[PDB]
């Protein structure tokens, strides 16, 4: 095949140029992100039953929808929750790779079956099916620099001028708004209402009558009378536009002719639609947009558009308005991508340096160095062809490939150089002679190396998505490398090299190379003699191998396990949960202390704090709060004590002293889509109908057990809410009939005053906005305020609520949760420092087994993927080993040689296990990729010996011992040079400590340690395996 391109070297260069420009074109157009779409798609169903308690909401809404949701294709698990506000959120998670649009359609089809069974007010409120994720792409905060506008004043400007543009910006999927659009608030006062003998029903009726839009037809409309000469529309009542217009709404006229206006009985002002959530930025009033990335969109492309969009509305800002970015993932993505690119460049330079040590020639070492850019760019073109995107996982693939793809070009020039030393043949004739001895070695090594990475691409789950990224990159690199080796290297070796005199071994040089060559040759002779002695006593060394295999198995079970390493993303969360029934003011007091601590004790690291009051991952509630914490640039946070893991440990330690509040600081998970916090996600399931009371006791019992193991479990907490006291008011309808008061009036008066009521819409600066009627704050705070409200009887009298009602206190859960249709309570926690999530996973299962019968458990979120990854790990190795064995046999149709080759696999695996154990790493997704790389690399070193040894017997007729000793003698230098090229190739990953180094260290350490033992042990045991196996068969 090289002979087709030796005659026409221009054709070889033309081929290389095409691959070069194909990669360059691909780079300029490929999408860029940190990770691919590896998180499983999720669909969220949102419904509302205003005013109903959590237990009532669950029975009439959640159960109705859930019972129809079974039987949906590719459904992994389903979870739901309902709270005291009447909100319903049912989340369905599908298998990874499932089409989100098809899944959303199927969910929407099933919803129509349960839609008629829901309450009418639920149907009128509207139930929405939406593709959802728990991770924000970025958070764009808006603050006022002089404090002249309140939170709702800021929120409306964001809602009116920004939300519409942002929500329809390219690639934007969802926009949560931290605040509310302006709404006309009618703060009624019961005392003046009672003075004029009015009721909230009268206020609502008057607003609807006087604030309405009425169609009135046209003048001379069709069919017109003959001779009509004018056509014009008639304009009836229109929506009110100002608070003054609302203020002078006429309610009733007194007997003396006086007019009772709306402003005489209520305060009229522009306020928010709801006041449940309060957001502050560094202790300053603020709002913002919780932008979420659409499924299938690019993180970098959308954020650049969003930042460009924000600069567009900047000229239209009111005075004092400022934009801030408390949360932004793009700086982390860019810095992580660049570090691997920096690592990639260092690998090429180091690979160039080590080869120059051996070849000691500028021109000779340049020929194989030219190959690397061609194939490296070629992998980019293959990525574009298959529809992949540039990411850290693909970035790691080329970095790992660096030690592999150069091996084919390394050994070719070695043979050509060796031919010159042995015979002084001209470079073109030496090149032609070289191929006939080497072609099998090049394809065989490339074929088996690509073979081991093929089965990994066929596995499912989020782990399989990670595996595919390494699969496409490495396999395509190997395929292109052997293509380039046959295409490009023979041409330059025949044109760009220079002859080396026959018999030249380089011992006579005066430079450092002279010392290196003489020492290298002398050490080789001693090594060969040692191998010869070993081959005479192979019985001893078989026992050593069996010890190694036993040791490898012992280390594999001793090594802890995990899913994915944590990273310093520059941001972390702190959650605050006050006891049951805590008001909004009390939670704000705790959040002020939390914000004050970060800005004083951690002013060196914390850039800004963005806190919410009334909202959290445990659900909406005045007693729940959460705060984003933004850290400075990684360049400005040197050392380990300034990292997220250290900061959160100190923050949690300090916040433990805070009384009457539970505060936890945690890092974000490895990927933000699969969960809200790092650690394990544990679900406790009632599988027999134990009820809420018994299930809560089991949850408390489990938490007590976890609290007794602080050495391996930390920050163990429930994700739900404790049972809150409830104010129950009973309306005696029999007394209502006696007093002559309509029941609907009683319900309307109670609902509108205390819970607030949405009447209709109004126009505010050309935008449609809601109108709300509610009691003033000071008249709806205590149970004694119930008697302050009156209902007008049919006879015209005013009667208070106390004359026909009674009140009492009850207890009930403010939030109920279900898992897969069964009642459940969610438990969160983290592994103690030094331990791993897998150990926490193992311990939690043991503790859960002690719970009373009828209570089960299941893992979800990150933990579910953690469990799934471990389960299919044995199948990944078993299939990969089988594939390589069959692939090796295909080269010879003999079983002895592939069996001899696979005997070195434990020699490499033990190196990866030892390296991980000494550094304290864990068996995770990255480590599993390292093992498969080590398996291929260990076989590759063996092939360099077996292939040569096999030829010397079948082609030159040398003896078994003679061929093995001879083939080992020449092949030591290619093995050492290729092994070292891999050692320094992945060394930057091992020594990396910057941003994103957690992933790099996990990948680099396993392959580096494995390759060391795959080189030191192999050069002795591989001759033992080959000799013994061929002696037996």
């Amino acid at each position: 095949m090289p002979n087709f391109f030796i005659d026409r070297p221009i054709f070889a260069w033309v081929i290389a140029i095409i691959i070069m420009l194909a990669g360059g074109l691909a780079i300029l157009k490929l999408p860029v992100a940190q990770y691919p779409t590896i998180a499983p798609p999720a669909v969220t169903i949102s419904a509302s039953y205003p005013g109903a308690d959590a237990k009532t909401v669950q029975d009439t809404v959640t159960q109705v929808i859930e019972q129809n949701m079974n039987g949906i294709d590719n459904l992994m698990y389903m979870s739901s929750n309902s709270d005291s506000t009447g909100t319903v959120q049912i989340t369905l998670t599908f298998e990874s790779g499932t089409d989100a649009d098809i899944a959303q359609v199927q969910v929407q089809n099933k919803l129509q079956l349960a839609m008629p069974l829901l309450p009418q007010e639920v149907q009128q409120q509207g139930v929405s099916v939406e593709k959802s994720s728990s991770s924000f792409l970025m958070v764009v905060g808006v603050i006022n620099t002089d404090g002249t506008m309140t939170q709702e004043d800021i929120s409306d400007y964001v809602a009116a001028n920004m939300k519409d543009a942002i929500s329809r910006t390219s690639g934007v999927g969802d926009v949560q708004l931290f605040g509310s659009q302006y709404a006309m608030r009618i703060w009624m006062n019961p005392n003046e209402l009672n003075k004029f003998q009015l009721t909230p029903v009268d206020v609502i009726t008057a607003i609807k009558a006087q604030n309405a839009q009425v169609a009135a037809g046209q003048l001379g409309g069709t069919p017109p009378v003959k001779g009509q000469q004018l056509n014009a529309s008639i304009i009836a009542q229109t929506r009110l536009t100002s608070t003054e217009e609302f203020g002078k709404i006429l309610l009733k006229v007194n007997q003396d002719g006086s007019r009772v206006l709306l402003r005489d009985v209520a305060k009229i002002e522009l306020g928010g639609e709801n006041y449940d959530i309060i957001a502050e930025f560094n202790g300053q009033p603020a709002s913002g947009l919780g932008i979420k990335l659409a499924t299938g969109a690019n993180a970098l492309d959308t954020a650049a558009a969003i930042r460009a969009e924000l600069a567009k509305m900047e000229p239209f800002f009111p005075s004092g308005l400022k934009i801030v970015y408390p949360y932004d993932t793009t700086p982390f993505v860019k810095i992580s991508i660049h570090e691997v690119v920096k690592t990639l460049v260092e690998a090429i330079i180091l690979v160039f340096l080590v080869m120059y040590l051996f070849l000691q020639n500028f021109r000779a070492t340049l020929i194989p160095t030219i190959a690397v850019p061609v194939v490296l760019l070629g992998t980019f073109a293959v990525l574009a062809a298959f529809g992949f995107s540039i990411n850290t996982l693909t970035m790691f693939g080329m970095v790992l490939a660096i030690g592999l793809l150069v091996d084919d070009a390394i050994v070719v020039v070695e043979n050509v150089e060796r031919v010159m030393a042995e015979e002084g043949l001209p470079p073109k004739e030496a090149t032609r002679k070289s191929m006939g001895q080497i072609q099998g070695a090049l394809v065989g090594i490339a074929m088996v190396l690509s073979a081991v990475f093929v089965p990994m691409a066929f596995f499912g789950g989020s782990t399989g998505a990670i595996y595919r990224q390494f699969s496409i990159t490495i396999v395509s690199a190997m395929a292109l490398s052997v293509l380039v080796a046959l295409i490009l290297t023979p041409a330059l070796c025949a044109t760009m090299l220079k002859p080396i005199a026959k018999g030249d071994h380089g011992e006579g040089k005066k430079g450092f190379f002279g010392w290196f060559n003489r020492m290298f040759e002398k050490s080789t002779h001693h090594y060969t003699d040692s191998v010869g002695g070993i081959l005479r006593s192979t019985g001893r060394y078989l026992v050593l191998y069996l010890i190694i295999v036993v040791g490898m198995a012992y280390l594999f079970v001793r090594l802890p396990s995990s899913f994915l390493p944590d990273e310093d993303q520059g941001v972390f969360m702190t959650m605050v949960q006050l006891p049951a029934g805590a008001t909004q003011e009390r939670t704000q007091k705790v959040l002020n202390e939390v914000t004050h601590y970060y800005l004083t004790k951690e002013k060196n690291n914390v850039e800004s704090v963005f806190a919410w009051n009334g909202f959290g991952f445990a659900g909406r509630g005045q007693n729940t709060g959460i705060a984003f914490v933004s850290l400075k640039d990684w360049a400005d946070r040197p050392g380990e004590e300034n990292k997220v893991e250290a900061i959160t440990m100190r923050a949690t330690r300090a916040f433990s002293q805070i009384k009457d509040a539970m505060v936890f600081a945690f890092n974000l998970p490895a990927i933000v889509e699969l969960g809200t916090a790092t650690g394990f996600d544990f679900e406790l399931i009632d599988q027999a109908g134990l009820g809420h009371e018994k299930l809560t006791q089991a949850r408390n019992q489990l938490l007590a057990e976890a609290a007794k193991h602080p050495d391996m479990l930390t920050s163990v907490r429930p994700n739900g809410l404790e049972d809150t006291p409830q104010f129950k008011i009973d309306i005696d309808q029999e007394k209502a009939q006696a007093l002559g008061v309509s029941i609907n009036d009683i319900n309307t008066t109670l609902g509108a005053a205390w819970g607030g009521s949405y009447v209709n819409d109004f126009i505010d600066r050309g935008r449609v906005k809601k109108v709300y009627v509610m009691s003033e704050a000071k008249y709806r705070m205590l149970p004694d305020d119930i008697g302050d409200w009156y209902v007008r009887a049919a006879d015209g009298q005013m009667v208070p609520f106390s004359a026909f009602s009674s009140s009492r206190w009850e207890y009930g859960s403010p939030r109920l949760e279900r898992y897969n249709g069964l009642p459940s309570m969610e438990i969160l926690g983290q592994a103690a420092p030094g331990k791993s999530t897998g150990e926490a996973m193992e311990l939690m299962e043991q503790l859960a087994s002690k719970l009373p019968t009828g209570v089960g458990y299941d893992w979800t979120g990150m933990s579910y993927q953690e469990r799934l990854s471990g389960n299919q790990a044995p199948s990944l190795y078993a299939i990969s080993l089988i594939v390589v064995f069959l692939c090796l046999a295909a080269l010879y149709e003999s079983w002895s040689i592939p069996f001899s080759v696979m005997l070195v696999v434990p020699l490499g695996v033990i190196g990866a296990l030892l390296a991980a154990t000494f550094r304290g790493l864990t068996n995770d997704v990255y480590f599993q990729v390292g093992l498969l790389t080590t398996i291929g690399l260990s076989a590759k070193n063996a092939i360099l010996i077996v292939e040569f040894a096999k030829d010397l017997m079948d082609k030159e007729g040398k003896g078994l011992i003679e061929a093995t000793l001879d083939a080992v003698r020449m092949r030591l230098r290619p093995i050492l040079m290729t092994s070292l090229a891999f050692i320094l190739g992945v060394m930057p990953l091992v020594i990396s400590t910057g941003a994103g180094s957690g992933a790099q260290n996990a990948v680099g350490t396993g392959v580096m340690g494995g390759m060391v033992t795959a080189t030191v042990l192999a050069i002795f045991f591989v001759p033992v395996f080959f000799v013994v196996v061929r002696r037996r068969f």
